[PDB]
């Protein structure tokens, strides 16, 4: 996904879901069906 791509995925920049306990970040993807 490109940055902007991303951000409109999961409303949150790269670094800022970096910055997400992997709990969540794995709810995240799963929620939105991707990786």
């Amino acid at each position: 996904l490109s940055d902007e791509d991303f951000k409109a995925v999961f409303g949150m920049t790269r670094s800022a879901f970096a910055n997400l306990p992997l709990w969540l970040q794995q709810h995240l993807l799963k929620e939105k069906g991707l990786f």
